[PDB]
């Protein structure tokens, strides 16, 4: 994503309109392709009309062009569009909550698994590790960037994700579903496992770290929900076919006639439609969002970072629970103490 | 359902000009039959003004369209299907997230109940198979396709989610209401049974597995209050005369009229109303959506994937808490170790 | 409720053509009192018009009427009553859904509450008949239909809800307030009596059962906040002046004029505005609906089912916790063994 | 709040006729100062246009008339009121729910503190008076009612909600901010004083005691941030600057001009603007009730009623675990037994 | 925040009529700045037009402004902003709800942490100072103002937020992202060792603590996610190109033709347009208000007080820790007792 939080937090004068010099996921990097099509197509049909029609022929276009003036308007854009933006837009922000942070679990499994030598070490890493991992075999099957970063489980084997023992594992398991549901139940396993040999004290501590395992998998779980279960595609054709042919009626309707014929309403000629291609601006623009932010998990400038934050929560994982288990700063007096 | 999520991920020129190319759960599938009536039943009358009516008779007949054309804007019906399609997508998304899923149950009931004979085995294979019979039996009282799959209970019987001694204790069973809640009752009687034998350790682990069973039933729950509560008939009435008025309105009010008449407004005779056939495309296809998703379990092309989910929870269930129990790969050192 | 979920399926070409043929919980049931006065007075007012009025005092009326028609539009009809529709369903299903289920706590009850001999028979019965008690004491305080099933406390008592020594009880509690509290802190007791007897092992059972009790506790609180904060009056009385000051208006100008006076619009006499009834039906239909919704739990056609929802809670719940505690089916090997 | 819940059950005819006859909490006692006004305003103007003005003033007075006319509509009164009263309804009812009630910790600490004799009990009700306590200290800051009601904290020592001993350790706590979360430490601190002395049993009863603690402080922390963070004060500046400023414009454009000058629009003379006025009337009372429901907790006649709901706090927390700790019926048999 | 709720508790008659005399965070403040340039470019041109262009020099201008005022109307300026600015308020109020307040670890921490010795007074106010300290590194890097009072970590020391030991153990700790989550590891750390000396009794009350740890690390990150997850560039893009695009039109549209020419619509020469300086004080400070609460942490006159409640949530939590650890007052008998 591009993040501008930091420059908009007071509202001066040029709050926004120092946002409109940027060109890193920008309405003009959406709309470069087809903005330059419309332009291209339109003074194709004026020039066309303006040199090579005959006369009759320029005055059946006329009426041609009235027709589509006049009854372009009762194509619903604005009603349609604006439903279908509101679903995009709802849906990407939930979709971005039910991203897993793995702090919770990370949190409980650094204080409540006993042991500083190297066994409970080992337990509390490869707890962390199935906890990471039950997040990286989901975010593989919604996203494309992390497909193109791990295109074979091999590649999750080489980073460090997965040791090939548990690669063994988990090809030995015959499933024709989604694995994505294995390390969450090796979690568990290993967790009762870990409470069995003395290393989580009471049930309560075990309970509370299950707890925090099904709210994760309820995370992912909402992730592949979301995946799957799409919006209709009879809403993205609705919108595509009112978008493209409101505009393929605007190529025709919207084109300067004659000033000497005297038509009501065309009587000036600027051969530059400004408010024409500012309406395109903002109606196929408004368009472009929706198909940028209908996949956030795609490899758009401003799709969500997932692979920076499948580096982070490893990294932040392995360190809350190997460097800082029983490493506390001193209890000392405070600033305020009589 | 369709799913075109990972064709959608980035936005580069086609990203929905494609997806109007597709016919399985199209817009053009719903409206291949009402879009046809709609061009019969304009072109029929059409042609009878054009070849069959008298002079005076058309002379009426053009004060008739000039004031069906003038009169059919009064008809609100963007404001009132705006409003339906509303509630019929907020329902539909509410909907599916009320789907059980046996997962949060399948990883606190393969850890937590002890036993690797033959008797822990049968034990939590029974407890996942009333789990997952307790949605089975009210995704076929709120579905048409499980009701197809599952006619009647000795259907249940023959694919392998209820023994006949269950079917006879069910059976035995008096109630005149709808027995989803049966096997939700034999799963907390059986894990407390599990509990009293000392499968199960202590009591915090027993009310986590006791909790995750309300939930299930809370999701289950919603999804008879869902289907027992409908739309307000009343609603449905109110948008389907609107619709099917407007556009009965407009068989008569877009006709075009003779130019050599010269009415204001009808210069040019095209015999083809291309805008008004686009008007009833949005409008009557935004409707049919609506006739779509008011039921989502139905057996539409983008209704729910039920019995495929049905197969998978049986699937997955069934062989977490039976291979999966104490099958743990090997703790071996990471990449990142020292 | 009026349930067509069955029907409404799939969308083949007649989904919402075949349910505009019922009358039970119609559009049709709902105005035909206001229509056919509408009728009334629009056809009186036609007919005086039409045969009565001298010829300077039709003139007057033509301009009566051409001042009503072009000043009626200033009326905010759609942009009142759409808020305020919205706020009807919005407050419509977020009152189905804080009707208490006695269900998790059944599920806690038939299994956690020990005993197979006839007092813990006793104590279980008792604990869900206070859990059903709690209910019916707010459902009839939020509900006419069950206020008509029990009328005073006597029909609670004769209905098998409520024995008479709990009457005397019940009586002798002094409080100027609701008494729906009272089964709510009954069944804490016991449950902590039955706790201190031996029937419920230890505290976490206790406080699961406790926790299902102040989540139906939660549901009751929020039955009376609806019942007890309605729509604000304001809102009511400003659709309704609205709605009808918009049609007696169109009462004068929507009537036909005399076309030999060659008005702008009114060209074509036609005795029957096919139009202004379809705007009538619409606008004034749609205000009955949130008539019909602003009170849920009323005797109308589609208000909830609330005395058949107390008859299945009560079968279900004294069902579930007598017939089915200890009894259960044959532990057996399913069809996936090895 | 004015309740007109149960008159409004079934949906007959006069559903909302009758309530527009009611004046307590009326549309009709919000306007009865601005709509005098309004109609003061545009008869001084009118009386004034029709026998002071010259004729070449009155001929400019046209001309300006016919500009405000025109001109008005640009000023974007629904489109920022919709908005605005979006906001108040949703913050309404977001606050209602907010408010704390103390049944759910009624119902653990009537049960769960052990004891018949007069410690016990004054240890529950110390209990409960905290918890009240912790809600009447928010209420009388949210509140300008309930301030009324306890103007000094004096006020809430001679209403037996705090003893002059809690008035002395409460004044002597040193904090200039606000004291709200006082009792709700003091309720713990109590509750872990009746745990160590073997008033409450185990763990698990006090960790719900205090659960259920946090969830009352949370609503009272709801209710400070709903009073403390208003709504922007720039939409309320804009919105009351919209609507005056639209009637403003409507004082001079809704003018009966002359008819015997023959203006387009202008031919009727009535002098008495009915659809002015009403338009006025639904405008000006659509911000009346914004400007009611901004604040609920003051005295209008539809806000909350704080000091009822204090008081049946007060008396049925009191009850409930005084008479009601150990007092049962007798535990008798059904009309359904064998 | 400006806070005006306790002056809108009634409406009588001047309910918004006092509130636009307020100076400190109004509509004025905002578009002072804006609406002078406005006015200085429409009076330039004004002037300009009246004392400098010749006779068809100003016919050409007439037509052009003829052009513009008819087609400025085709920017879809409401349709954009209001989506717009109903994001930015959803997102104001679910960024206030997830600032952390510490009361509920208050509460726990004050009761359940044993010791009236100097030890366990220290480990009280540590553990409040790590839950205040995990609140303070989050709301320094998503607000401005908590940037500017704390620009390095020594001013972290400095205030008494942080001993310098936690320093250099915050330093030592090596890590490339943000280090928000050290002081909820921390927490988790010293809360476990407090159990394992005996300060805190049982296992549920350390999990019921480590679950509000867990609850306020939830907080923090939905302050993370809001902050790096904001409003796409690409709608802030089009609605300021939308709002300067359509009053850039309405510079020249909206301008006083000749009325000597005797144009349909320029009839009056009032020389100062006041219907077209209200359109943009309504639509610009519409857009105003966004870019106010766009960022919300800021230092705007409307954005959150957050030095404030930083201060606030440091003085509450050492206070109910220290002071507030046993010190009960008296129980006493109340007002109603027998
Ligand atoms: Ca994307
Ligand atoms: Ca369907
Ligand atoms: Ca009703
Ligand atoms: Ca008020
Ligand atoms: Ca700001």
């Amino acid at each position: 994503t591009v993040t501008y939080t930091n420059r908009v937090a007071d509202a001066r004068l040029g709050t926004f309109s120092q946002l409109l010099l940027q060109w890193k996921g920008s309405i003009y990097k959406l709309l470069y392709s087809e903005f330059l099509i419309f332009i291209s197509l339109y003074f194709a049909i004026s020039l066309v009309y303006r040199l090579i029609l005959s006369e009759s022929q320029r005055l059946m276009f006329e009426k041609l062009a009235l027709y589509c003036n006049s009854y372009a308007e009762l194509i619903p854009v604005s009603f349609v569009l604006g439903f279908y933006v509101s679903l995009v837009v709802s849906r990407w922000w939930a979709q971005y909550e039910s991203i897993p942070w793995p702090d919770r679990i990370m949190n409980l499994v650094s204080c409540n698994v006993d042991g500083e030598d190297e066994y409970g070490r080992l337990l509390r890493r490869t707890l962390m590790r199935y906890s990471n991992l039950c997040s990286v075999l989901i975010l593989r099957s919604v996203s494309t960037a992390v497909y193109k970063r791990f295109p074979s489980m091999e590649h999750v084997v080489r980073a460090g994700l997965m040791t090939p023992e548990e690669h063994k594992k988990f090809e030995s398991l015959n499933s024709p579903h989604n694995k994505f549901w294995i390390p969450c139940v090796w979690f568990s396993n290993l967790a009762v496992k870990a409470r069995n040999e003395g290393r989580i004290r009471d049930s309560v501590l075990l309970q509370g770290i299950l707890n925090e395992l099904n709210t994760l998998r309820s995370q992912c779980g909402r992730l592949y929900g979301y995946d799957w279960i799409s919006i209709p595609l009879v809403y993205t054709q609705v919108v595509t076919v009112a978008v493209y042919s409101f505009f393929l009626a605007c190529l025709i309707g919207r084109q300067f006639l004659d000033p000497e014929k005297a038509y009501p309403g065309h009587e000036l000629d600027l051969f530059v439609p400004v408010f024409t291609f500012l309406q395109f601006f903002f109606y196929a623009g408004w368009l472009k969002v929706a198909e940028q932010l209908i996949n956030p998990f795609g490899e758009d400038d401003d799709d969500f970072e997932t692979n920076w934050l499948i580096d982070r929560n490893l990294q932040v994982s392995l360190m809350a629970v190997d460097e800082m288990h029983q490493d506390l700063p001193i209890l000392e007096k405070d600033l305020y103490w009589n």
